[PDB]
């Protein structure tokens, strides 16, 4: 009866190639998609790396701009492409999609996934 997100626990990628880090859920009738974020947390806690709003796309750090891109043609597939795979990249990654309901009221869920980097 409510949004529920579907994310593997851990995705492995190639080194120097690309992955797509699964996000999805199915649309529910009466509810809107108003957000959409990707995270990363390389050190204490969580920082936004891509945010979709009523404006469109912001990558919010230079080192992703021309490497990181969210899936959009599918209603509910939010997934998260990455090319040219980094060791860097290795990290706990966080899914976040915020809703409006039925009732006016907006509702957030978020999950996490590990990303490996495979040589």
């Amino acid at each position: 009866g409510r949004p529920i997100l579907e994310v593997p626990e851990s995705v492995t990628g190639p080194w120097k190639g690309d992955v797509n880090l699964p996000c999805t859920y199915d649309p529910l009738q009466g509810y809107t998609q108003v957000l959409v974020k990707w995270l990363v947390q390389r050190g204490s806690d969580p920082v936004t790396i891509f945010l979709r709003d009523s404006s469109g796309d912001h990558i919010q750090q230079a080192k992703y701009q021309g490497r990181l891109h969210v899936s959009h043609k599918v209603p509910g597939d939010v997934s998260l492409q990455l090319s040219t795979l980094e060791m860097d990249d290795r990290s706990h990654y966080t899914c976040e999609v915020t809703w409006q309901t039925p009732d006016g009221n907006q509702v957030v869920r978020d999950k996490i996934t590990e990303l490996r980097v495979q040589k």
